[PDB]
């Protein structure tokens, strides 16, 4: 063990909480993502995000930060199904909500009146195929006024999605429910592919992690294949690359980091989590973030695999007319990417 590589772990975790806490809004929201002259920036989504990916600190100012955002949360009441949503001005969905449910357990709300009427809403989401859909139709085709959408399928953004399922797995109530979805999703290569996001390494870890904390041996065969391909997808430098960053996506180093957090015996996968910590502290910005990777991607409402539409393009490179479906948007505020780095950080020092 070189303690200089664990006191860098702690200067580089406090640099980018202080980062995180300076980061928010006059009232204490967490802010990232944007639509421009649209659904605008992210809140409710990404404050449960964030606040969840912080739990994991002992820091007495940071559970304060987190009992903040579940007021906040409390007081975003607006919608009758009890569910948040990516903003105020946007419908529910069970993304947000199944995050936020995880910031409730984190600061001792889960029987609070709210998680229970928000947990009832998941529900409601669930599909015939055993996962959970995003959207509830009637509600996102009531939020969009695109001519061109008016006529089309919504099945895409209101079908089973992967990603979304492997969250609400990570509550307890929901996780047996989700559990032969979670098992028939998985890839002949050990992975799993989500909807909204580019990066499968955040898909890959939380269904993992969500077949982990069932503790059903059956199950510890797929989570060991989901490991493998994680180190096959850590190069020996210590990152994931991607077509946008070949030299290492922060924000699937940090998500992969975490699937390799799942397997606490094997000796090469011990020394690929060191390799992704030296790499992910040499990133690090002078200012306690890194840089914004976390890529989601907005499909066409009618497209149910967005894994093989091959047109990707980043939204704020696209030259001349352009529209948010076939696009992908970030983390411009860096907030979303950080606390997923810092997470992977703390989760994973102990493991050093
Ligand atoms: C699910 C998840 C990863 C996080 C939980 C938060 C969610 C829901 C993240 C996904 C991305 C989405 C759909 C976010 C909502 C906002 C929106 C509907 C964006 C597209 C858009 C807007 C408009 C418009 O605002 O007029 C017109 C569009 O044609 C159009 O595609």
């Amino acid at each position: 063990l070189l303690y200089p590589k664990l006191n860098q772990l702690s200067n580089s975790i406090n640099a980018a909480v202080a980062f995180l806490l300076e980061a928010r809004n006059l009232e204490g929201w967490w802010q990232d993502f944007n639509f421009p002259q649209a659904a605008s920036i992210g809140d409710e989504w990404v404050t449960a995000y964030v606040g969840t990916m912080l739990a994991t600190l002992p820091y007495a100012h940071v559970h304060e930060a987190l009992m903040q955002a579940w007021e906040l949360l409390k007081i975003r009441d607006h919608r009758p199904t009890g569910e948040w949503g990516y903003n105020y001005i946007l419908c529910g969905d069970a993304n947000t909500t199944g995050w936020a449910l995880q910031l409730a357990a984190a600061v001792g709300a889960s029987d609070s009146e709210r998680a229970q009427q928000a947990r009832a809403a998941l529900a409601t989401h669930l599909q015939p195929n055993g996962g959970i859909a995003t959207f509830a139709e009637e509600s996102i085709r009531a939020y969009i006024k695109v001519p061109d959408l008016a006529n089309v399928s919504f099945q895409g953004w209101c079908g089973a999605h992967t990603c979304v399922s492997a969250a609400v797995a990570a509550l307890p109530e929901f996780r047996s429910r989700l559990h032969d979805y979670l098992r028939v999703t998985q890839t002949s290569q050990g992975n799993w592919e989500g909807y909204w996001w580019s990066d499968h390494e955040y898909t890959t870890a939380l269904t993992a992690e969500a077949l982990a904390a069932g503790g059903q041996a059956a199950d510890q065969p797929s989570i060991e294949q989901a490991v493998a391909w994680g180190l096959k997808r850590l190069c020996p430098q210590g990152f994931v690359a991607t077509s946008k960053h070949p030299n290492g996506s922060t924000f699937a180093t940090a998500w992969c980091l975490r699937l390799l957090l799942l397997n606490t015996v094997d000796a090469e996968v011990k020394a690929a989590r060191a390799a992704a910590i030296g790499w992910l502290l040499e990133q690090q910005r002078p200012n306690g973030s890194w840089v914004s990777s976390a890529y989601l991607r907005i499909p066409y409402p009618f497209d149910r695999n967005p894994n093989q539409f091959p047109h990707w393009r980043y939204y704020d490179e696209i030259e001349g007319d352009k529209r948010f479906e076939g696009s992908i948007i970030f983390d411009h505020n860096s907030i979303f990417t950080t606390a997923t780095v810092v997470n992977s950080l703390v989760k994973a020092a102990p493991m050093l």
